[PDB]
């Protein structure tokens, strides 16, 4: 399939990343070769997921997304049936102990307020929180709890913008954001 955004994707993104975000596409039907700008997004939203559970404490949050579809139901039916707290309608991505909520974490290339938007109106109750990232530094987050300090939320806004700028070294930033 060749693909220039396919070899970016391998040479920019963690390993161990790239090996999840295919089993993710493949597990949903959708392969990593032609679907090219969602694997740049899936790899994207792993990243950023896995940064946002190193923020804050070094337990504090126990991390959904990157498991199979059963084994994550199966740690937010552990979760819930410990703290009380909602099943949530769907899977969520991470967990946090220190607030006792689910997370709902966001890397959108359109402004913060549509994709949180469709996110909250997907959102069965506003129980799970929803942070939302950009690719230009923005963020919003729910009730204005970005959940973690402004250091750690900056180099998640530090890491997506060297992503686009890497991209569009590459002529390929055009293609990803007018196709979300
Ligand atoms: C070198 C360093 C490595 C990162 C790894 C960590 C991702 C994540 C790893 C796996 C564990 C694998 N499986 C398979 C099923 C059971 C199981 O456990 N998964 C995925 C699902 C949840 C999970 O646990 N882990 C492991 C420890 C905590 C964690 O989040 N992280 C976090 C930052 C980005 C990243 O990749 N580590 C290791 C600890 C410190 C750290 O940063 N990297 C890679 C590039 C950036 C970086 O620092
Ligand atoms: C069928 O679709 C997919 C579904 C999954 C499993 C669960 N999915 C998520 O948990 C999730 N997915 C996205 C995302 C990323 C790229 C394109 C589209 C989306 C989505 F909004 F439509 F879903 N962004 C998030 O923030 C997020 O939490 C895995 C891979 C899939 O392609
Ligand atoms: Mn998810
Ligand atoms: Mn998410």
């Amino acid at each position: 399939r060749g693909s220039h955004m396919e070899d970016f994707v391998r040479q920019c993104f963690n390993p161990m990343i790239v090996e999840l975000a295919e089993k993710a596409m493949k597990e949903y039907g959708e392969d990593p070769k032609i679907e090219t700008n969602k694997f740049a997004a899936i790899c994207t939203h792993l990243e950023v997921c896995f940064m946002y559970s190193d923020g804050g404490s070094k337990h504090r949050f126990e991390i959904i997304e990157g498991r199979d579809r059963i084994m994550a139901w199966t740690v937010v039916n552990s979760i819930c049936n410990t703290t009380g707290v909602e099943k949530p309608k769907f899977l969520p991505d991470l967990y946090d102990y220190k607030e006792n909520r689910f997370i709902e974490i966001g890397v959108t290339r359109r402004e913060v307020h549509i994709y949180y938007l469709e996110k909250a109106n997907k959102i069965k109750s506003e129980k799970t929180h929803i942070h939302i990232f950009s690719f230009t530094g923005e963020e919003m987050a729910t009730k204005a709890d970005y959940t973690l300090d402004e250091e750690s939320r900056a180099r998640i806004k530090t890491r997506l913008f060297t992503i686009r700028q890497e991209m569009a070294s590459r002529s390929l930033w055009d293609s990803f954001r007018q196709s979300e």
